[PDB]
């Protein structure tokens, strides 16, 4: 099957606020995960046509990736930290559902998830 359009990243109709938690998610969390050695498969939507995986979007109906998350943060798409956290978690879950447990792609996601959880534990208080 062909690729779907990527996830929505900007909605001018959707209310916007800057907060220290959202700033942290972009400046610290997204930045640190992006730079990790294992980040590259997670930096853009899965191109299932290029990868010849016609079943990917038959199985994964809520795709997510860090390129999308970066743009969402830049476009003030999220009202709160939890909405952004959900997107990271969706990204990891998709990887765990689609791929055989223990495969290299899964180990990569697991490393990123461990780092993510460390940074979320250090999420600043709303202030
Ligand atoms: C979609 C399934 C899963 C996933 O969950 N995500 C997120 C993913 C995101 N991006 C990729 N990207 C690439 C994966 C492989 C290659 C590549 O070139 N592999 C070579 C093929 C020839 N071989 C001799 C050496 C290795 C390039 C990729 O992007 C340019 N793969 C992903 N995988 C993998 C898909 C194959 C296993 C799992």
């Amino acid at each position: 099957s062909m690729n779907p359009p990527p996830p929505e990243t900007s909605n001018p109709n959707k209310p916007k606020r800057q907060t220290n938690q959202l700033q942290y998610l972009l400046r610290v969390v997204l930045k640190t995960l992006w730079k990790h050695q294992f980040a590259w498969p997670f930096q853009q939507p899965v191109d299932a046509v290029k990868l010849n995986l016609p079943d990917y979007y038959k199985i994964i109906k809520t795709p997510m990736d860090m390129g999308t998350i970066k743009k969402r943060l830049e476009n003030n798409y999220y009202w709160n930290a939890q909405e952004c956290i959900q997107d990271f978690n969706t990204m990891f879950t998709n990887c765990y559902i689609y791929n055989k447990p223990g495969d290299d792609i899964v180990l990569m996601a697991e490393a990123l998830e461990k780092l993510f959880l460390q940074k979320i534990n250090e999420l600043p208080t709303e202030e």
